[PDB]
């Protein structure tokens, strides 16, 4: 078995420094765990190889000639604990549909078998600021089984939790899709881990964990690397271990039920 | 004449925010101003309007039959100061491209003649997160002459503006489209106005403005208004003038001149 997770969330809310920090703590606790970055900026996967970022599957086509000329072990590179990583990139601006580049990623490893048993998760680190074309493709072909939206009590944070629900509402009459929680990334203002717990009970989930804003973050970042690897006894690498545990035990994975606009603005007001 | 404005940037930086109170305070001054909202999020006009929202042009067509049975004094609604608003809608998320109502809302206002010269302004509010598909057609089809890219000293926000710069750049070789400045929405820091006069001398522009943090906004939006109409003494609302008298004033519209990834994390590391 291998369970097949994927971190959505709006643009700048901690989708890669999250899934990297996660990460880390499973392979430090001894899981193999793969990482496919499905984001247009393309840095998901240096904090794990101690990197500027990666070379994308679109970059690397490009310059060996097609796709097929790649093979699996010269894409794939390892960093901290043996985590396998990827990035899928993505056309310019302005040219094509920004998320052309996690279709060609992930049909590539798939058909190169990628996938083999020993892996015990994959993490894709995905756009979720517009759900459609290759950001979808993840939900809509079956590829991200469990669901985690990174989150905050920002209004747009919220709203693009609630937009991911929707996406994954619309694809529930086949495959296994399913929301397996939301992860609340702190700005520090009050009651939000209420907040976020409030809005995970309207759609039929839960608040999986609480990341709190550290400054130890941007230390290890300005270093390429994860808090588990810079500082394994900061306060922070334990919650981020926290966090992995509770990914790893969690057994609530539910169609979710997407909330108005109006539930939504009632939130913020209540604990506002 | 008529001046074609579009204001980008990343989800949940200001647009719209921004967008409706430069507009308001050009109203104030007398000027004819129509707000094209292009974000799928549809809350774009409703502090012109007073309203929730608005109803989009892509649900309007489908509840009267095609787009052709629409007339523009139905689609139009005129708020605050006169200003006319309309919104283009989406498609639901996972289900096609999430720009392609901006498609047919822009191509509809011109077949419809929305365009009379006694406009003196339009400004659209733009997703730009992603630049592709309808968020990129008013650059790649010449419809925002001049765009202004609302950002702050958020690493995030400055990548957005110079992945808008680059698509603006990739139809450098038709039609007119080019970049007016960047407006800093203030996330409180120290220097980040230096950040962004930095940033935008890089790209080979100018900072337009500074918009400070001022809870007044909430207090306004609260009460679905513009904090030009809501408290017209406030120190935020001369802000906004500010800002509106300058776009007015703006001679410097350029190709500008993206930069690398190298520069603009020595960007951060510097003012920080
Ligand atoms: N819990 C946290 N504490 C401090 N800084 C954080 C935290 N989470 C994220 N950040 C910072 O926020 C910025 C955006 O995070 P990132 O994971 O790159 O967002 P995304 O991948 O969703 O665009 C990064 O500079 C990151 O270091
Ligand atoms: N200068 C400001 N001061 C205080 N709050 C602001 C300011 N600018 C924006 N906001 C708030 O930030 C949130 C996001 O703004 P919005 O314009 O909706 O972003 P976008 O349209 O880019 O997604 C809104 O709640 C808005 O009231
Ligand atoms: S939104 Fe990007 S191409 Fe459809
Ligand atoms: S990114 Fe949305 S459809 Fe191409
Ligand atoms: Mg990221
Ligand atoms: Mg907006």
């Amino acid at each position: 078995a291998m369970r097949q997770c994927a971190i959505y969330g709006k643009g700048g809310i901690g989708k890669s420094t999250t899934t990297q920090n996660l990460v880390a703590a499973l392979a430090e606790m001894g899981k193999k765990v793969m990482i496919v970055g499905c984001d247009p900026k393309a840095d998901s996967t240096r904090l794990i190889l101690h990197s500027k970022a990666q070379n994308t599957i679109m970059e690397m086509a490009a310059e060996a000639g097609t796709v097929e000329d790649l093979e699996l072990e010269d894409v794939l590179k390892a960093g901290y604990g043996g985590v396998k990583c990827v990035e899928s990139g993505g056309p310019e601006p302005g040219v094509g549909c920004a998320g052309r580049g996690v279709i060609t990623a992930i049909n590539f490893l798939e058909e190169e078998g990628a996938y083999e048993d020993d892996l015990d998760f994959v993490f894709y680190d995905v756009l979720g600021d517009v759900v459609c074309g290759g950001f979808a493709m993840p939900i809509r072909e079956n590829k991200a089984q469990e669901i985690y939206i990174v989150c905050s009590g920002e209004m747009m944070a919220m709203y693009a939790a609630n937009n991911i629900s929707k996406g994954i509402v619309k694809y529930a009459n086949s495959g296994s899709v399913r929301l397996g929680g939301l992860i609340c990334n702190s700005r520090n203002t009050d009651r939000e881990d209420e907040l976020i717990i409030a809005l995970a009970n309207k759609l039929g989930t839960q608040m999986i964990h609480f990341v709190p804003r550290d400054n130890v973050v941007q230390r290890a970042e300005i270093r390429r690397m994860t808090v588990i690897e810079y500082d394994p006894k900061a306060k922070q690498a334990d919650e981020y271990r926290a966090l992995a545990r509770k990914v790893v035990d969690n057994k609530l994975l539910v169609i979710p039920n997407p909330i108005t606009m109006d539930e939504l603005e009632e939130l913020l007001m209540e604990f506002g």
